C-alpha cells in the first residue's frame, strides 16, 4: 500500500 510502487496516486501507509 505504502507508495505502491512510488506514490503514483500518492498511496496510503
Amino acid at each position: 500500500e505504502c507508495c505502491n510502487p512510488a506514490c503514483g496516486r500518492h498511496y496510503s501507509c
